[PDB]
């Protein structure tokens, strides 16, 4: 697989959603070096714009290929390749918010392709979410384990407050390879998300994502 994931790899994405009901799609674009962990992208809202909520509960539903890992813990999402893998999501925040989410990633003429299905429900109308209060998602640690024939990943995910403090979300996803892949032994992987730019309605947005697999044990 390392002659199909290059050292220097593009993606496209493609997502549609609502979020309280309102509905939009996103299309975008990014790049990276999927064995050192780090990537860009840039997003455009397609439909729906201007959002009326908070742009942070979107970023992390876009990037797994691009996972630096250890020589010895396996890298099951590079391993999926060229088929791929798909991936879902739920996020409980703190005020009752939920945010479902389901992915597909596969490989088509030399880049990744990720499709995105998000449902944002029962966010307050008063809550940082829908009034914009949000400023970047703190560095995380997904913990990582193998279950039931996929990857199951646990994150306590906290999103800075305008005013001070921060709003919290638990979140749990599988990660399912659409090919038999080697999974790893439990491990951690630390990745933070920073919105490097965007337009004053957030209808142009770019991000930078460096995510990497550590040791838990040993």
């Amino acid at each position: 697989n390392m002659a199909i994931i290059k050292e220097f790899m593009r993606f496209k994405v493609h997502v549609e959603g609502s979020v309280n009901g309102h509905e939009f799609e996103i299309e975008g674009e990014g790049k990276g070096r999927p064995y050192e962990g780090t990537q860009t992208a840039k997003l455009k809202v397609t439909k729906g714009g201007p959002l009326p909520f908070a742009w942070d509960i979107l970023s992390p539903q876009f990037s797994r290929a691009y996972v630096k890992h250890p020589a010895d813990i396996p890298d099951y999402w590079k391993l999926s390749f060229p088929e791929g893998f798909k991936w879902e999501r739920v996020m409980n925040f703190e005020d009752g918010g939920v945010v479902t989410v389901t992915q597909d990633s596969s490989l088509q003429d030399g880049e990744f392709i990720y499709k995105v299905k998000l449902r944002g429900t029962n966010f307050p109308s008063d809550g940082p979410v829908m009034q914009k209060k949000t400023m970047g998602w703190e560095a995380s640690t997904e913990r990582m384990y193998p279950e039931d024939g996929a990857l199951k990943g646990e994150i306590k995910q906290r999103l800075k407050l305008k005013d001070g403090g921060h709003y919290d979300a638990e979140v749990k996803t599988t990660y399912k390879a659409k090919k038999p892949v080697q999974l790893p032994g439990a491990y951690n992987v630390n990745i933070k998300l920073d919105i490097t730019s965007h337009n004053e309605d957030y209808t142009i947005v770019e991000q930078y994502e460096r995510s990497e697999g550590r040791h838990s044990t040993g």
